């Protein structure tokens, strides 16, 4: 690759973030020095790898470090320590037992510990009680946060004294995952594979602390040869409430080295904003993030009500809704209410089966008509001819003339009331015909006859006549 480096003395804060303590002492380029924990009490200082470190490839950190001038007994505390994990490259351990490596998450490293802890805290187990005020080189087990030191690595050093460098090195391999560490002719080993796992990535500190105990701890002649891991940029394809709607997308390469997201065209779904990284950029050494968020597709789906007579909408319903949910609408309760106000419904072309939401809007119309009922009006025009005596007796049986009969259509309209009576129509005409009254022997009739009586109309009054006889 083009990630394989060697980060020499020269440029140590190139690729080196003086942190806590550190911060406040200059790399002595004379010496190639850097004061970590300076003699004081309560100190905590470090240094970060600028990138992270490619845990498939072989690396070799080679200096030299003083723990010091004082052991524990003498009030001398608290060691340098070796600090691998998967996330933050500004992320560092705890001070004290901890040293530098418990309270991370998927932390595993060397220490170098100048002072006994026999208490449990949650970012520590206690120290191997075999060592017991005695300084030791180890292993640690940092992965649940708790830094638990590895029994089987623990070995002695030699105690801090007169603020002298002792040899360091540590060597990884690729494929063996094998750490190898010497300090001072002691020399440890250990397969680190159940520690770095799937994470070819882990940021690297190198962390010291003092606390009620204190020392002079320092670093010297920085040598590290590695291959420089490569960023990540994450892109996340999610809906409004954050539920995700397409599969995420993990891109890895160099650092500043080009990096490219896409929009997704994600059906049922348009794209709003994307919240995090840019969509395009750089690669850089701790991971970005771009969320693409999408607005759920929302159809439309109008029913338009209409008054064919007034050629006028009564009603428009408008749903509106997500782009495959169903309406649950139905004319059926609408038109009811029409109905009930004497409406007569002619089309109704919305689905009985009832609608669903589409990309593509819909439009529907429910046609009704005020209602038209044909009523029959009919009147009679009658003649009545009595025929009587002077006493009033029944001279004759009454004539009761052919009736003149006349029908109309009346068209009741159910909604405003309007009647639209026709033309009043004679069905036996408008003539009354004229009527001889009987001869009855030895008496003469006052009316002979009855005259005919034309321009009988459908209001016309019942024509009522009496003939009266006189005896002889
Ligand atoms: O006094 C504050 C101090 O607390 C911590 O140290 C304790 C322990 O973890 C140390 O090993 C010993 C001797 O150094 O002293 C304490 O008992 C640490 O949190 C330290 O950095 C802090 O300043
Ligand atoms: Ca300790």
């Amino acid at each position: 690759t083009s990630r394989d480096i060697t980060v020499y003395p020269k440029d140590f804060l190139t690729y080196f973030q003086r942190n806590g303590s550190a911060a406040g002492f200059d790399y002595d380029l004379a010496t190639y020095t850097q004061t970590l924990t300076p003699n004081k009490a309560s100190q905590a200082g470090n240094v970060t790898l600028k990138t992270k470190v490619d845990m498939s490839q072989n690396f070799t950190f080679t200096g030299k470090i003083n723990l010091g001038d004082k052991a524990q007994n003498a009030g001398g505390a608290d060691g340098v320590g070796f600090l691998f994990h998967p996330g933050d490259t500004n992320v560092v351990g705890a001070p004290g037992g901890a040293a530098g490596i418990g309270g991370v998450n998927g932390a595993f490293g060397f220490k170098l510990d100048t002072y006994y802890n026999g208490v449990g805290e949650n970012s520590f187990t206690p120290d191997p009680s075999n060592f017991k005020g005695k300084p030791f080189g180890a292993f640690v087990d940092g992965l649940n946060g708790q830094a638990k030191t590895i029994a089987s690595s623990a070995q002695s050093i030699s105690e801090p004294s007169n603020n002298n460098f002792v040899d360091f090195t540590m060597s990884y391999n690729g494929a063996t995952k094998v750490m190898s560490v010497t300090y001072g002719g002691q020399t440890w080993t250990q397969d680190v594979s159940s520690f770095v796992g799937t994470n070819q990535a882990m940021s690297f500190s190198i962390a010291a602390s003092t606390g009620a105990f204190m020392n002079l701890q320092q670093l010297r002649n920085v040598n590290f040869t590695y291959t420089v891991a490569q960023g990540t940029v994450i892109a996340n394809y999610v809906d409004e409430q954050g539920n995700t709607i397409a599969q995420q997308e993990t891109t890895s390469g160099d650092i500043d080295t080009p990096y490219v997201t896409s929009q997704k065209t994600i059906p049922g779904y348009t794209f709003k904003a994307s919240n995090g990284a840019a969509t395009s950029g750089n690669y850089a050494a701790n991971d970005q993030t771009v969320n693409y968020v999408y607005t759920r597709n929302q159809g439309s789906i109008d029913v338009t009500y209409i008054d064919q007579t007034t050629g006028q909408t009564l009603s428009k319903k408008d749903l509106s809704g997500g782009t495959g949910d169903s309406s649950n609408y139905t004319t059926t309760d609408t038109i009811k209410s029409y109905t009930d106000a004497g409406y007569e419904l002619v089309s109704d072309n919305y689905p009985s089966g009832g609608t669903v939401f589409t990309d593509t809007a819909q439009h529907y119309v429910v046609n009704l008509k005020q209602k038209l009922v044909v009523s029959s009006e009919q009147k009679q025009v009658n003649e009545t001819i009595q025929y009587v005596y002077e006493d009033g007796s029944k001279a004759a049986d009454d004539y009761n003339a052919p009736p003149l009969n006349f029908t109309r259509s009346v068209t009741t309209n159910q909604v405003t009331g309007e009647k639209t009576y026709g033309d009043w129509q004679a069905q036996n005409g408008d003539s009354f015909g004229e009527v001889v009254s009987p001869t009855i022997k030895g008496e003469t009739a006052d009316q002979l006859k009855i005259d005919a009586i034309s321009g009988i109309t459908a209001n016309s009054a019942d024509i009522q006549k009496k003939v009266v006889y006189k005896r002889n």
